[PDB]
């Protein structure tokens, strides 16, 4: 490890603390915006498009129902995104503009990425050509990197949490599962497709888990379709923990040869959790062509750049039904979110 990235290391992790230890509150209100579009929906919260009445910027609100984040056991989980989101500061990741609270719901005002998730484009055209992964893939070892130095855990790695931006570099969104973690934890939280073995055992489990991910990942991308899937998630996870993997022809030697260690069942074993930590990855063949301070200064042109009109073009994400944003008269579930 060159000095350079220790200190780099060293001084992101002390402003990381200092943000940790003293969190941002109350930074917004609702009435301070318009909305646009539902861009995302789930169980428990939605991601709207709204634009910000004064200043006219656009911003990707993730709204909470405080009652369903109970009922479905994500308290601690949105306590932890929020607190982990206002403290980091890395090139990719999206970064958190303004949270607040109201009577119903919590609110994390994020930028908006107009360029849409790389699902769509990975759909739209197939498969990624490894040039095109590696360029995606080599921002996520940057990020982990960056993440796992302050003890971070990331726990949602895939293509639908992956923003392409304006000039076609990676916005990895969705903290919802991130957790400052010493040692291990063992929530099962994630994705079927994207889950370790040791998650799927339930096993307490460490940092190794967001490395299996992009191990999977990387192989969906350049595939066109993860390596693990059935039509039940009791079968995907059954192929998961045999230790078995079929990679298509057309990948390259180098490209089978990291998989298999990113994909190892024997988490002792896994790329990105030995004694090497990160270099075992950045090291490899596949990366060979990669300019890791490049990447990072965002100096290499991109694969691609989305095709979108202006910062409010939702082109690139889809059609939701459009529901209200209700505040109740009454508070709801103060003291569960009081730090938030
Ligand atoms: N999974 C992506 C998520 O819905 C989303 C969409 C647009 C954004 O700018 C964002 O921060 C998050």
């Amino acid at each position: 490890e060159q000095e350079s990235v220790k200190e780099f290391l060293a001084k992101a992790k002390e402003e990381f603390l200092k943000k940790w230890e003293s969190p941002s509150q109350n930074t917004a209100q609702l009435d301070h915006f318009d909305r646009i579009k539902t861009l995302g929906t789930g169980s428990f919260g939605r991601v709207m498009l709204v634009k910000h009445k004064e200043t006219g910027n656009h911003y990707a609100m993730k709204i909470l129902d405080k009652q369903k984040v109970v009922k479905l056991k994500q308290i601690e989980h949105t306590l932890n995104e929020k607190r982990i989101l206002q403290a980091v500061n890395f090139p990719f990741l999206v970064k958190l503009e303004f949270s607040f609270k109201d009577n119903s719901n919590l609110y994390m005002v994020m930028e908006y990425v107009p360029g849409g998730e790389m699902f769509s484009h990975l759909r739209r055209i197939g498969r990624f050509s490894e040039p095109h992964a590696r360029f995606y893939a080599a921002q996520i070892v940057l990020t982990f990197e960056y993440l796992h130095s302050l003890d971070l855990i990331y726990r949602d790695l895939k293509p639908e949490n992956l923003l392409i931006d304006q000039q076609g570099y990676i916005q990895v969104t969705d903290f919802g599962f991130a957790k400052r973690v010493k040692g291990r934890t063992w929530t099962l939280c994630g994705t079927p497709e994207y889950l370790a073995p040791e998650i799927i055992l339930s096993k307490g489990y460490n940092k190794a888990v967001d490395w299996w991910a992009l191990g999977v990942l990387i192989y969906e991308m350049a595939a066109g379709y993860p390596p693990f899937f059935a039509d039940q998630p009791i079968q995907i996870y059954e192929k998961i923990v045999s230790g078995k993997v079929r990679f298509p022809s057309h990948f390259s030697s180098d490209l089978k040869d990291l998989l298999r260690n990113l994909l190892q069942v024997d988490l002792t074993k896994r790329f990105g959790n030995l004694k090497n930590g990160v270099n075992d990855i950045k090291n490899h063949k596949w990366f060979a062509t990669t300019d890791w301070i490049a990447i990072y200064q965002r100096k290499v042109e991109a694969p691609f750049i989305p095709k979108f009109k202006g910062p409010g073009d939702t082109s690139n994400f889809d059609d939701y039904e459009e529901e209200e944003i209700r505040v109740s008269i009454n508070e709801k579930c103060g003291k569960e979110f009081t730090e938030f």
